[PDB]
């Protein structure tokens, strides 16, 4: 299988060879390989999507197809590689973005192939190659994505092995990456466990940690549209994405109108105190989160606690305190609690507890510039969406490019090609200021 | 003593308090505190400089005074904090540079107070505070710099403790910083030992590793000016700075002219094979580098092996192979070997071995754009100076700002305020595109 | 008198000589001359201000002193001159901002010395010199400013005649500028008559035309603060500035609260229908605008129609239709009509008529992002201030730099040094891309 | 015929209607219409090219096809429309690029359809429409291009009349454009006569004046490659383009080698003093330039003075003084004199006379950074190409985008969408700085 290897040392070596050609390739040559990856991704997004659902049991196909199309269209390519110039009496100074080399990447089972392909477009654009240690739940999907990219590069004249992976990811294979001297950067896209581990590797780690994104709704909001956007956003790929709304905080005065709209127009099903407890018991085990529930549609989750509901039901909503464990905990499930709030200031405090100091993602619906500003300042997230669904944050219905590696922990924010370069200052003294 | 504390947990706590005021300070308020730090630095550069020489035994006062003046003048302040905007049908998207929080910093005995103050200007500009664990050889100097900054902030209305330090740095106090949960970023300015250690901390580490900067001189160079620039650059603060030229590679045809110029006009003293061996024996011990020699002027080093020379001698030069240990090893001494080369291509290969894969700093004298380009591409350093002394790389006689934390390992290059921020995307959907 | 000449051909020649030195001056040399102009301006703003009031009869001293301090502090200098770089396989391409040469400038009697000095800072920063043909009402003031700048440049090592003027401006002297072959650019800061004339000169004309800036206030606005900001803005330097609010459009529901606040807290005096007609008769003559009224404080204007009012009265307000000639006409007087509006959409239409297709300046008080966006899009002005006084538009209490030459007609917007340069592309083929 | 009208007032009105839809179109909608124009241009470049040659008698088809493909590929679209943001304590300030409206354009018979289409892509990207008054020699070609664009916009959902023209251009129809109140900007791409006329119109004129681009070759140049590049560049589309090399200045020592290479490898034919005089008599008439010679290939021009030469001859070269009228005069003919020069400084002086103060285009072959810098500074052109053919200046084999409207006179340089917008500052006070 193309770009896939029996072990990590082989993956890294192959990748290191290809990178010697990649660092000397023009922008035009890289952009061709990248253009063919975009094309290959679109052509196979149906295959990639059903693979992920079939292998992991999570998410759904129509949303995963859109995810893959967003990656192909809006992931930055070589236009993201830029140069700055200062010139004056003392000459010209240039600052460039040079390659790192072979980058290691650790990728999730939620957006497995989206991450792999987004990372590669970016990383390749900057003259890097990349070696993946994919989540073992999504290994087939992941290595299919890898094989696609090499197909795409083979199509565009080469080289082979711009992206490599291993046939069987383990912890041993990931330990070998993180102590490999040929690898100076690792991008970690995953939970806190893996991110922490890369920032202990002795290499620079770009760390995409977790979150619990709240969405604030105040009384100035368009409430009908707020309902629509929040469910759309929460339920996207069955709540798998890190950015998706996972709990609401509603100003008291409009909280009934919002929730009403949610039931009556957005396919929401309000559960009783009783039903809340059996669902909590289901989705939160003594072992932590229920892997069998993560990324499951709401009809399926309701069905699992013996509640039969119409096929047009797509989200479980209820009103609860912020400590409610379906509210305080990141579930990656179309399960959305509403937390009622006395005041905007109380709303901000509740939202901030709920975000859990992650400074990952948070959302607001308000038409009031002071309100937005207040919330923005206090919540201090890598991402803030105002009056749209969360996925606007990655260019689905909002300005800006797509990524799947949001580096909230180590601070690079929404990663692109430029993230994965080294800065190089070039000082041409006392010449080449033409003024 | 102001900003200085008995232990690291106290340092960090004080710093964390001040940062709560700093993150809500305007740019104008930060820039005032920064303006007063610049002023305080200039007023006390004579004191800072003689302190460093007196405490460490290294460098010299006139050059250290200039180093401090460069920091005050050319370290970026709040103008380095920038914002990007994308607007279109789907609204306005902003990307901002938000504070990290309390940054930890580990600083050297070579440019102790320069680093402390440069870091602080940058870090403060971005809404951070900073806690230092200074090199223990330069603790007095370092903590004097710290106390100055708090004086400067006290002068500008507060707050106290924007920069903190410890009375007695140790390895215990640095371990406490690197495992402190209140600290998400550490800037490490030092050798590979300390940098490696911060990249194992579980936090993002900005890593300023070591080097061995070569300077290539070809036959198109202005040779008389190349002589002048290289000695000036090599001998600056007795070769302490990471960037300074520490070995030459000369195209054979002009190597005699260069070296001749060096002796006859630049205060160089050519040593014999005999004298080379006693100096190697002196400056390289079974314990590694001779701490008693590092940063010593050439008259002093010559004197230590019983060679008496006129006061106008400032650099030891000789012709040798690249493996010669005064040539291959970073000495931080005004000791500069010349390596003769058949051809430009041979010159590039020699220079590349000598740089030792650090991708730190390298230099060239050539008037030929293809030559410069060839060398630049192959040497791939964070810094490349063409036809000037190395310190042009930090704005002394070259375009661009000053830093003392050149992050060659982790890839941020010449650090400034913007380095020490987190990126924040703000998506204002379907409003505030005024076009 | 320094920089001032008997005739325009002499002015231009002297300016052309100085420019030969200016185009070869470093940024540091220009910035020194500029730094001394900033300093000289502050030191003499009291003199400049009382000169203008005393010579023209217009405005007031305290506000003119602040105007001059804004120019000194916030007019961009040589940091406004920037360079862009594109590098790739085909080499390096630079784009620079090169000088025009000798720029001609035509300046107003409202902000005479502010314009002269702002233009010069900018123009000098870019390697130009400048020749002024000052408004004849403010010739003394204007040529004093000129003489100051040459004093400032003399102080900083030269050259003399970076700014020149004529002892006696006329129409003949301005015709000679506009047909002078040594002058490729003219900046026209004045009414439509002079701007039109420069755009007929055969040279590039940068055209700062007139306006009638409306300020919209809706029901979401902070009304008490809206009152404060609008009077402060309208009455600044007795309404002389082009940007200042000159009429209000108020959403009906809060129009009484706004106007009430204006009378009770902002020193406003509401006039009756009767009093409106005698003031209209006063300030609008068969000859057009009453030169004896322009830039007069409200107590003085009220007094002129025999209405005695307390010294604490600073603005004349009344409610009227938009066609009311104190509302529809730019008066440059602290005379501010309020136009009541059924709805936001009606408010936008009224404001748009009132702006008169100038696309100059307009203002809004609203906390609603859709409202702001709607208004912004429809009014389409070079300048839009939201929830502040108009002078925020030039950095008094708002982000961004200062100018006094707002080129609304020819489209360059708020002029700075970069405006007054020529773009130069430099294509270095197949070299100096170091990546 | 689509977008073409019987008279100019109709053209302008139709254009003004379409622009009301264009100013409210998203970037995505504009970029679709633009994408279809790019596609339509490529599909019909063979038709456009042979039309121009057949109608004007000038240039050649293979080069015109490449010209059209460069326009389609490298003319900037809506990515050229950008936004700047400043945020701080006082809020957020945005600067946008808003539409002008209906732009008038005057276009040449040399690159008729290239100009029309390049202008339109740019102008449309910024929310403008455009009305053309095409050169009457190339009216069919020009109006075919116009009709294509409307075809392209019709294909992409509309609107019709984004570009308009007249069936029969005259001076009356161009006078009506230049005095039309619905038109605030005119782009003039043509000789000095038309540019001067637009800068007398009372509107902002963007003025693309003429030139005489010299190419300097010194002794450090790659001479064989210099020969190749200069002929390729000079002879491109039979020397029609404004940018093309039209005379050489050669350092004496390598001038024979260059010229030798030109004859022996580049299809050059050296003419005698005798033959020079009959060609001068041919191509320069008492009426000025010979319209029957402009843009004719060298075999044809040689043939016209009775000199029969092989089909492989593409350029007429000779050695002459700089005043030689085939050297000093812009001919737009593959006629290239070599001017021999004592020294680089003499070479620079000769080149500068030859450029004739146009500050249009100039070229150099030198590997020496000080040489390039010296020449660049003294020649001060909108365009400078180093070591490539001139057409690198527009992205054929050099970094940067394509244009056909190089505004050398009025200073905007290489025009793109951003040129044809008005700047708009938006000051959001004391809100929407999220930091």
């Amino acid at each position: 299988e193309l770009g896939v290897f029996d072990d990590m040392n082989q993956a890294i070596e192959a990748a290191k060879e290809a990178q010697l050609v990649v660092k000397k390739m023009s922008m035009d040559q890289r952009e061709k390989i990248i253009s063919a990856i975009r094309k290959k991704t679109i052509e196979h997004a149906e295959t990639l999507a059903r693979m992920a659902v079939e292998e992991t049991g999570m998410g759904n196909v129509g949303h995963k197809i859109l995810k893959h199309q967003l990656v192909a269209e809006k992931t930055p390519g070589t236009e993201d590689i830029t140069t700055t110039a200062w010139s004056g009496d003392r000459g010209l100074t240039l600052v460039e973005m040079g390659p790192f080399g072979v980058i290691g990447a650790i990728t999730p089972c939620t957006n497995p192939s989206e991450t792999i392909i987004c990372n590669t477009i970016g990383m390749l654009a900057g003259g890097n190659t990349v070696v993946f240690n994919p989540h073992p739940a999504a290994i087939k999907t992941s290595n299919f994505a890898v094989q696609l990219i090499n197909e795409a590069s083979l199509s565009a004249g080469g080289p082979v092995n711009i992206a490599c992976s291993v046939r069987k990811p383990t912890l041993d294979s990931s330990k070998i990456m993180m102590s490999h001297q040929d690898i100076p950067l690792i991008a970690a896209t995953g939970g806190p466990g893996v991110v922490t581990a890369v920032l202990q590797s002795g290499k620079r780690g770009i760390g995409a940690g977790a979150g619990n994104p709240p969405v604030l709704v105040d009384e100035t909001a368009d409430i009908r549209k707020a309902a629509e956007d929040i469910i759309n956003g929460c339920t996207f790929d069955n709540n798998l994405p890190c950015i998706a709304e996972k709990e609401v905080v509603a100003i008291d005065a409009i909280a009934n109108e919002l929730m009403n709209y949610m039931v009556k127009e957005q396919g929401c099903y309000a559960i009783t105190k009783e039903q809340q407890e059996k669902l909590t018991n289901l989705v939160i085990t003594p072992k932590g989160l229920n892997r069998n529930c993560v990324g499951k549609d709401a009809r399926t989750l309701l069905g699992m606690i013996g509640i039969d509901v119409p096929s047009n039901i797509r989200c479980i909503i209820f009103e609860g305190e912020k400590e409610h464990p379906l509210i305080s905990e990141e579930l990656m499930m179309p399960i959305l609690g509403i937390v009622r709030a006395k005041s905007f200031d109380d709303a901000v405090e509740k939202a901030v507890w709920l975000e859990h100091g992650n400074r990952a993602s948070a959302h607001i619906h308000s038409k009031n510039v002071d309100r937005i500003t207040t919330y923005a300042k206090a919540i201090d997230t890598a991402i803030l969406v105002k009056n749209a669904p969360s996925y606007a944050a990655i260019g689905f219905g909002g300005e800006g490019f797509c990524t799947f590696t949001i580096a909230s922990r180590t601070g690079e924010g929404l990663t692109s090609a430029s993230t994965f370069t080294k800065r190089r200052r070039c000082v041409m003294s006392d010449s080449l200021c033409i003024r």
